[PDB]
DNA sequence: GCGGTTGCACCTTTCAAA
DNA sequence: TTTGAAAGGTGCAACCGCA
């Protein structure tokens, strides 16, 4: 049900501060980041 | 550093494995990079 | 140790079966 | 109505190959 990503503290810090601004969890944020990146890769030519 | 879990369904994990392969990187690398690009998008 | 990866254990919120 | 499984969330422990 999960994958794991090894992050350092600074990146974890940025994720949390960014997620709070947009009224979402860090977890939601990472998933959306993944969906957005995959669409770019899949829509590329 | 620590490992952060992400709840991903099977279709999404295969989309990742497939995209990772055709850019010559690991699934781990793709997720990390996804995170960094998305933070750049938010912060810009 | 870092990148890559597995596998878990506990938390909170949501919401239909009982 | 209650209640616990499912969904969404979080992060610890430890494997590998590597350098």
């Amino acid at each position: 049900t999960t994958m794991g990503v090894k992050l350092d503290d600074a990146t974890r810090e940025r994720i949390k501060s960014a997620a709070t601004r947009i009224d979402r969890t860090p977890h939601w944020l990472i998933k959306q980041a993944i969906f957005s990146y995959l669409e770019q890769l899949e829509n590329s030519d």
